[PDB]
């Protein structure tokens, strides 16, 4: 396991190739509102749908500042291509910089996300020129490898992990065409089925708080050591990608929450989770599916590597931020079977889900790494331990 090649800093061109007549490159200044509006245009009607044309992902703009403006972000990694004439935005793809561990190598890397290109210019093969001038503007910053996750199999995937969804409010769920009756039953019942309590059980738990950074990094980073392949988080990726400032952030993102231990004041477990829409494409009655997505948690019940007594706290736990969710409006819950979630998706009512999220490293060679699930891609609790970074 290491990397494939070296590329040679003396030979980086200084020039992009050439695009299709008509269009060309343009970084993109995401500090500028017009331009983040831009790429929103771009992607609320051109970013990833499911196979029936139901539903589009609907990052929001608060989202989209979140996502790419973190922690040693640079500009000239946010990549536009538009149309010469118009001015346009009608292509994207992007990076942003964080460290990971795979085996225990630490790399340099970047995350890419948001490759996209117009309806109207797919199918011209603008895909692998995008992915070449990406690769460019990084190796003259000095990264060589990559991390992506697609949901199309691609040569030599790391890993791979299903979707699952918890639904929320069912009803909503059920209208827009998301969850089907099953068939013998009825609303009443599957309303009943779903049904969460009020409040949340586990002692201590509260919302994080920047105070909570230090604790939660430490906690994090080692319950994240057990994972072969994992994201190798900074305090400031923590405080960055945890900490919801609404001084400064008008739409909501991120929600963290803590378990403060009521004997003794430490932080003994914490989740999260981020809001992330998808577009009801062409339904009567609503427009869109409020989703959170489970992001990163950790419980120091993990160390014990008692098996039993971990599945019982992630099973409070994880109700707890279904609870959560729910209040704040919420109509799904969405996990994939990475971490050690297969211990608790199918018990907390997580339905299996079409989706199915393929893992890949650009310049490095590692083994494959376990997704969560077996051959007939369910969960599996014998084959986790493998896939601890989630993108977003
Ligand atoms: C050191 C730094 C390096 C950084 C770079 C690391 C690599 C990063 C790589 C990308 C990370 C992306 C992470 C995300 O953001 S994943 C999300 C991708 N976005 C969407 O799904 C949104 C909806 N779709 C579109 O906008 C277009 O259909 C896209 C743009 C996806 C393809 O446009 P189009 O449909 O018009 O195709 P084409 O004719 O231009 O080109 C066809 C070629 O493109 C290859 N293809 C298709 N889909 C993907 C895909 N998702 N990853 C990598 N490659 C892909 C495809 O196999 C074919 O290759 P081949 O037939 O020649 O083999
Ligand atoms: C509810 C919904 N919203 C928008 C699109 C698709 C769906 C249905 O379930 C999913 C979900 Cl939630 C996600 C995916 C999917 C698969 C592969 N890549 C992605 N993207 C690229 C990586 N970031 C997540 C978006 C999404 C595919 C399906 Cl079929």
């Amino acid at each position: 396991g290491g990397p494939i090649k070296i590329i040679d800093p003396e030979k980086v061109s200084k020039e992009p190739d050439a695009l299709l007549e008509g269009f060309e490159w343009a970084t993109l200044d995401l500090t500028n509102e017009t331009e983040l509006q831009e790429l929103w245009d771009l992607l609320t009607y051109h970013y990833v749908e499911d196979d029936n044309a139901m539903f589009r992902f609907r990052y929001s703009q608060s989202f989209l500042h979140w996502a790419l403006m973190s922690p040693g972000w640079k500009k000239e990694w946010h990549v536009g291509v538009r149309a010469t004439k118009s001015r346009k935005l009608v292509a994207s793809i992007c990076g942003v910089p964080t460290e990971i561990n795979v085996r225990n190598q630490k790399l340099k890397v970047v995350e890419i996300n948001f490759l996209c290109i117009h309806k109207k210019l797919r199918s011209k093969r603008l895909t692998p020129v995008l992915i070449k001038e990406i690769t460019r503007r990084c190796y003259l910053n000095g990264i060589y490898q990559a991390i992506y996750t697609a949901g199309v199999v691609l040569p030599t995937p790391v890993s791979s992990c299903r979707y699952y969804h918890r639904p929320l409010d069912w009803l909503k769920l059920y209208e827009v065409g998301f969850s089907p009756l099953p068939a013998g039953s009825t609303k009443a019942r599957q309303i009943t089925k779903n049904h969460l309590p009020s409040t949340t059980s586990t002692p201590g738990l509260r919302p994080m708080e920047p105070k909570d950074i230090d604790t939660v990094h430490d906690l994090l980073q080692r319950y994240l050591s057990r994972f072969a392949l994992n994201q190798a988080f900074t305090r400031e990726e923590v405080d960055h990608w945890l900490v919801h400032k609404p001084e400064t952030v008008k739409e909501q993102v991120v929600w963290a929450y803590v378990v403060e231990d009521p004997e003794t004041h430490k932080i003994t477990d914490f989740f999260s989770f981020y809001n992330l829409e998808s577009t009801v494409i062409q339904n009567p009655k609503h427009d869109n599916v409020r989703a959170a997505y489970l992001y990163y948690y950790a419980t120091e019940t993990a160390f014990t590597n008692n098996m039993k007594a971990l599945k019982e706290r992630l099973l409070m736990l994880m109700n707890d931020a279904l609870i959560l969710a729910k209040k704040a409006h919420f109509d799904v819950f969405n996990a994939l079977t990475l971490h050690d979630n297969p211990l608790f998706l199918e018990q907390l009512k997580f339905g299996a889900g079409d989706g199915q999220l393929h893992f890949y490293l650009y310049n490095y060679r590692t083994a494959p790494v376990p997704g969560g699930v077996n051959e007939k891609n369910l969960p599996d609790e014998k084959r986790m331990g493998g896939v601890g970074i989630v993108m977003l």
